[PDB]
């Protein structure tokens, strides 16, 4: 029994490619998923980054439900590993395809399955993967989470981005260490400190009310941000690399910081133009 | 109309994995075939070395046909692309994978195409590929020349055939040159000479009438051949490094050079265990 299908729009992927090709090795041992409403279901894929991160790529509008389900006008969450076991098929190597014609992800039972369909420019080649779908433990939870408010963001510049990304870099031994991440309001001032060593960063304090990155970004000369309150976290040296590096996609994001209500620093791309709508791409860094 | 299949023995596959992993960078872009009698089909897997060279793997007795088809009890010949243009898809890197179970390749028109499947380990997963079988111009044709006979071979042993090949490799520049191979029944010797250097090595003939590498091999102290006529061959120097490296392989075959009847100077793998009767590699060197 057939419950459940969608028609994946490729051109929109391709449109895309450069983000899923920067994280590529980061989502080979990741988790796809296709959530939220039947009508327009969500295509995220999510896979840990170092010793204490989660990585999440969530596109909307991508996926077409097909006629004829019964699953109703409710909700849907299917989670699957895009790299079967023991297989060379990829998900989303395959999805974001340059080659590619038409595709289809469908979900079927009667024990839980996922049946990918590519099909290539030749319209004569084609490749049908099967899998089971194993990862109900893992919900979406990247899109779930109390901001605006106040919340204590941060923006850095790009010359001040890499410089910290350098200095984290030259840190590292070979066993992963933590890196404390703390603000001050009372010094409008952002330090990441590990080993004996630490690095200080200034910053433009935001008066004006300000809901999300607009209205922040991006002076490109200046280290701007909104801080209500200290934040201070304990972050994964590895995690936190990555997740500079992962959101740093050469025309299509900037690396902004969040420090959510929770103990959750979160590493965000930060849109640098209009082509990147349906996507949003970050980290989640946990608290050690 | 599914004309002609056939099943893959994995088990038998599995035996031979490290010759196929030896290789594998080298077939990636090569050609997979199922040819021979239709009762007990051959997969032979060929590819390019280097500017002058075409190497040829080829495995008896691991398909067995299925019942029903139309092509009688005569011969058969599918040639086809391992990695079908712009897939992720590579036939031999699957017949091979460590996680496999079932495996069978059918052959089907009405066009011509090629259906591979996979069944993995936990007896849920699959793969089927589709492709198109326009690879006609290519021929199995190592196992079709002329050998015993009284032809002029040569066989190393591992510290004369380890020395050639660091000589080899320490010689090349970035653009491919010719090495001219010479055989010398007057002295016994073997000479290879490229730029305005030359290696020589002596080896001891044998007296007694001899067909194939057996009473030849192994003494792996002198160097050995036979040789009733002197020899000459100018081959690229890349197809024959490759070639004295895909020889080699470690457990399983040595490098023995041969010069045929023809102007090609064949590299080929000689069995240094009972493990690999039904596997014959060997790389055919073009004069330049």
């Amino acid at each position: 029994d057939f419950h459940y299908g969608v028609r994946v729009d490729v051109t929109l992927l391709s449109k895309i490619r450069r983000v899923n090709e920067h994280i590529k090795s980061a989502t080979k041992t990741g988790v796809v998923q296709v959530h939220g409403s039947a009508c327009t279901p969500t295509l995220s894929v999510l896979s840990s980054v170092g010793t204490a991160g989660v990585l999440g790529m969530r596109i909307k509008n991508a996926l077409t439900p097909l006629v004829g389900h019964t699953e109703g006008s409710g909700d849907v969450s299917f989670s699957f590993r895009n790299t079967s076991v023991g297989s060379g098929f990829t998900h989303t190597r395959e999805l974001f395809g340059a080659n590619v014609l038409d595709a289809g992800i469908a979900f079927y039972r009667k024990p839980q399955f996922v049946r990918t369909t590519i099909s290539y420019g030749d319209n004569l080649t084609s490749t049908v993967h099967k899998s089971v779908v194993d990862q109900k433990g893992i919900l979406p939870f990247h899109d779930r989470m109390e901001a605006g408010g106040r919340t204590t963001r941060l923006m850095l510049c790009g010359k001040t981005g890499a410089f910290l990304l350098k200095w984290l870099r030259q840190q590292k031994t070979k066993e992963d260490q933590t890196v404390t991440v703390s603000v001050s309001e009372t010094l409008s001032i952002v330090t990441f400190s590990l080993g004996g060593v630490s690095k200080i960063i200034d910053f433009k304090p935001e008066t004006k009310p300000v809901s999300g990155w607009d209205g922040l970004k991006g002076k490109k000369s200046v280290d701007v941000g909104v801080v209500h309150t200290d934040a201070l976290s304990r972050v994964s040296l590895e995690s936190l690399i990555a997740a500079l590096r992962m959101c740093k996609v050469p025309g299509w994001f900037t690396p902004g910081l969040i420090w959510h209500s929770n103990e959750i620093l979160e590493v965000e791309g930060v849109p640098t133009g209009c082509q990147s709508g349906d996507v949003k791409l970050s980290v989640l860094l946990l608290e050690v």
